[PDB]
C-alpha cells in the first residue's frame, strides 16, 4: 500500500469510508451520513488551514483507508495542539494500514511544528488505543459517558502525543 | 443575588472577560474583546437555550458570571456541555463561585442534559478545589497541550454526570 496526499479524486472513496464508520461503528460520533458535496467542503477546509489529508492508495488508486488533523479546542492557547483520526476500509482492517498512516501523520505533524497530537478514542476499542500506545501515546483522560450513539451511552478516552519533548516554552 | 443575564449586564460582563484574558490563564486566548463580540455570544447561546447567569449586588453590578455551551462538535455529544463560570478579582473568598455553579447545575439539570465538563488550568487549584465539592471528578489530565504568558500550560479535565440513574440515553 501507498501513502500519499489526498486529491480531490480520491473524495470518492473517502466518502465511501466515512460513511461506513458513521453507520456501523463509533468512530465517528455522528449517525447521519454525508454527501460528495461535505466532503469536499471539508476537503477544502483543512487545505486552507495548511491540514494534510492523507490516503493509503491501491496501485489502481482505490482508497484503502485515510489519516488527518485539525484543531483539538477553538481558542488560541491550543494552536500547538492538533486532534487527528484515522480511518481504514473495513476489509481492509488487521493489515497494518493504520499504523503506516498514522506514522505518516505524525511526520507531517512535527514537520509543521506542531507540538501534542490528540486522540478521542471510545473507550470500547482496544484495537485502536493499542495502536496508539505501541506509537508513544499515553493515556491521560477517561471520561465516563460524555457520548452516545445506537441508543447508549459511551465512554471517550484521550490519549495523546507530545512531539518534541525537549521544547520547554512555547 | 443569581438571575438570568440581561444586554444591561453586557458591559459588566466584558470588563470580567477582559481581567481574565489580560490577567489569568482562566481563558485560554491572550486577545481582549469589545461589547460587540459578546452581544453576538449573547444572542447566539439564547438561541440554543444555553443560560448566562450572572451575580449582581443591591446597585445592579456584575460581579461573575457562568454559562455552558457544546463541548464537541459532534452530535454524538449532545448530552454533554462544557460550562464556565467567572468571578470578580475583588469579590473572590464570598463564596460566589458556589452560587454561580449551583444554580448552572440545577440549570443543566432541568434541561435534559447528563454531563457537565470544566476545563481547568491545572495550576488553578482554587477552581478545583470548588468543583470537587460540589460532585465533580478528576476525568482528564492533559501535560502542555496549551500555551499562554510564553510557557506550557496543563488542562484538567473535571465532569459531572447530571443523572446516572438513566442508564440509556
Amino acid at each position: 500500500a501507498s501513502i500519499r496526499d489526498a486529491g480531490v479524486a480520491d473524495l470518492p472513496g473517502i466518502l465511501a469510508i466515512y460513511n461506513d464508520a458513521v453507520g456501523n461503528t463509533t468512530a465517528i460520533w455522528n449517525e447521519t451520513p454525508v454527501d460528495l458535496a461535505n466532503r469536499q467542503a471539508w476537503f477544502d477546509a483543512r487545505a486552507r488551514q495548511g491540514y494534510p489529508i492523507l490516503v493509503a492508495s491501491d496501485a489502481a488508486g482505490e482508497v484503502l483507508g485515510y489519516a488527518s488533523y485539525g484543531d483539538w479546542r477553538p481558542f488560541e492557547g491550543f494552536r500547538g495542539t492538533v486532534e487527528h483520526s484515522v480511518y481504514v476500509r473495513d476489509d481492509q482492517r488487521g493489515k497494518g494500514l493504520g499504523v503506516q498512516l498514522l506514522q505518516a501523520l505524525i511526520e507531517r505533524a512535527r514537520a509543521q511544528g506542531l507540538h501534542v497530537m490528540v486522540a478521542a478514542i471510545e473507550s470500547g476499542n482496544a484495537a485502536s488505543i493499542g495502536l496508539h500506545r505501541r506509537l508513544g501515546f499515553e493515556i491521560s483522560g477517561q471520561m465516563p459517558q460524555v457520548g452516545q450513539k445506537f441508543g447508549r451511552w459511551l465512554d471517550l478516552t484521550f490519549m495523546q502525543l507530545n512531539l518534541d519533548p525537549t521544547r520547554s516554552a512555547p
